């Protein structure tokens, strides 16, 4: 009955996804690997379900979006990890994980050892009722991070067709899901106390766009105030979010972007800990050799910054997988891996904008270019200048070469004799580089 295995990668994300594509290029052996998922479905790309997987027609579907296919890999279906030997565990959520005895035990007492642990676990949903708030148990009350919870989604918004949603949160997930709502043909209202929407990245100019080009499209943004409670009616369905300023919106369903926390829980004691997540080193391991940590729950060292972090975004959960598996099997080897040297890179897509982040936001920032929400084709970056240097730059609505030139400003940080010049000079200034 209990299982063993040489590695096993315990879940079933987008670094669990990346982590196996490396252990078949690493030269994995048939039955050497595992990858132990709560999920039904194999490894898929994530960020495609606050996107395309809510589309009212011609929607992402899997298999359509199972790694490797968002950073232009080969889609790894069911069928590519068995006729591997790659064991894909699904439907199995781990309860207890023992790191002494190498054993993992799970929901139904099944159990698994491992010689070599890569944790990838990333984020658990941060919920209304965590907080204790008042009737954030009503149905149609929802969350997305996984895809039952984007198929809960679908079927809510077919249910309540052409009726009114609210959104919770000013973050990117509550812009992605209220441009979502908004082109399933919901009246949509957006609600979060910061004085701008994605306020952790976004500076007042930035914000200033997207919040007017969400009111062009019918999207009422609701800055300054907070979801304190919800009514609901005799089935226990939402019908109403109340806010702390005293307005009451009426509401068929309520979707809620309020954040995530590394899900280490099973570690807690076993395992360091800084700044939120398990504690690495430049190759991802734990201070428990042999047991590894990729993606959401990893903080470790940021090289370019020369400081421990921790980040949530699908660039490291692929490149932090791919950085485990060489250290894993250049110990078996005795090869020297180096260090993992990541530019922070961050994403999104709503409407029919993009928009693509590198490096730092920190220092002082310019805005360049043509940031009209009525334009047809929005173009419009913003650079952050940190020690008289570009540390961070900021694009919507370039190109592939647009993308990859702001790209290398901020790993290049090139030198800023003038911050009025440098405005001038806008998305010219990361070609001439
Ligand atoms: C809707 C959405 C949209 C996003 N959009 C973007 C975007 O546009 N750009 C971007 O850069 N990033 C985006 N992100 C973030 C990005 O997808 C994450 O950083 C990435 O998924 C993390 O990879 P991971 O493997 O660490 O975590 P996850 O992909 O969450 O993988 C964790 C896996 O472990 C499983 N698991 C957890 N605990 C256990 C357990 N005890 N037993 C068994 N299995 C377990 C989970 O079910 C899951 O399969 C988005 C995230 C979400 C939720
Ligand atoms: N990229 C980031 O900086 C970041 C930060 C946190 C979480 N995340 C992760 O990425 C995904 C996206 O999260 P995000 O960026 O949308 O989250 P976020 O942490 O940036 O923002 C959550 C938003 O909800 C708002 N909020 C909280 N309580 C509220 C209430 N009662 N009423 C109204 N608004 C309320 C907050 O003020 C904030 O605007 C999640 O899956 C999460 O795990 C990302």
């Amino acid at each position: 009955s209990e299982k063993h295995f040489k590695y096993v990668i315990l879940g079933g994300g987008v670094a669990a996804g990346y982590a196996a594509r490396e252990f078949a290029k690493q030269g994995v052996k048939p039955g050497e690997l595992a990858i132990i998922s709560k999920e039904a479905v194999a490894p898929y790309e994530r960020p495609a379900l606050s996107k395309g997987y809510l589309f009212p027609q011609n929607a992402a579907r899997l298999p359509g979006f199972h790694v490797c296919v968002g950073s232009g890999g080969e889609r790894q279906l069911p069928e590519w990890y068995s006729e591997k030997g790659i064991e894909l565990i699904l439907s199995t959520e781990i309860v207890k994980a023992d790191l002494s005895t190498k054993t993992l035990t799970s929901a139904a007492g099944a159990t698994f050892t491992y010689e070599i642990l890569i944790i990838a676990t990333g984020s658990s949903v941060i919920k209304l009722t965590d907080f204790g708030t008042q009737g954030a148990d009503s149905n149609n009350i929802l969350y997305l991070r996984e895809i039952d919870d984007a198929d809960k989604l679908v079927a809510a918004i077919q249910a309540k067709k052409g009726g009114k949603a609210v959104v919770v949160g000013g973050g990117y997930i509550g812009l992605e899901l209220s441009a979502a709502l908004k082109i399933n043909d919901f009246d949509v209202t957006m609600v979060f106390p910061e004085p701008w929407c994605m306020p952790r990245l976004f500076t007042a100019d930035i914000a200033a766009f997207y919040e007017a080009y969400y009111t062009n499209k019918g999207v009422k943004v609701l800055k300054g105030t907070l979801a304190v409670g919800f009514d609901a009616n005799a089935n226990g369905d939402v019908t109403a979010v109340k806010l702390k300023d005293g307005k009451v919106l009426e509401a068929d369903i309520v979707v809620v972007g309020v954040g995530g926390r590394p899900l280490t829980t099973l570690f807690k004691g076993q395992v360091a800990e800084e700044k939120g997540g398990i504690k690495t080193d430049a190759f991802f391991e734990t201070s428990v050799p042999g047991v590894y940590a990729i993606g959401d729950v990893a903080t470790f060292p940021l090289k370019m910054y020369n400081e421990l972090r921790r980040v949530e975004h699908v660039d490291h959960s692929r490149k932090s997988a791919e950085q485990a598996v060489k250290a894993i099997k250049g110990k078996e080897s005795g090869e020297s891996v180096p260090e993992y040297d990541y530019l922070p890179y961050f994403y999104s897509r709503s409407f029919d904008l993009g928009w693509q982040f590198y490096g730092d936001n920190v220092g002082e920032t310019i805005l360049f270019g043509d940031s009209d929400p009525t334009s047809s084709k929005p173009k419009f970056g913003s650079y952050w200048i940190k020690d008289g240097k570009v540390f961070g730059a900021f694009l919507e609505g370039g190109s592939p070469d647009e993308n990859n030139a702001i790209a290398k400003v901020a790993k290049t940080q090139p030198p800023v004799a003038s911050i009025e010049e440098l405005k001038k000079e806008g998305l010219q200034f990361a070609s001439k580089i």
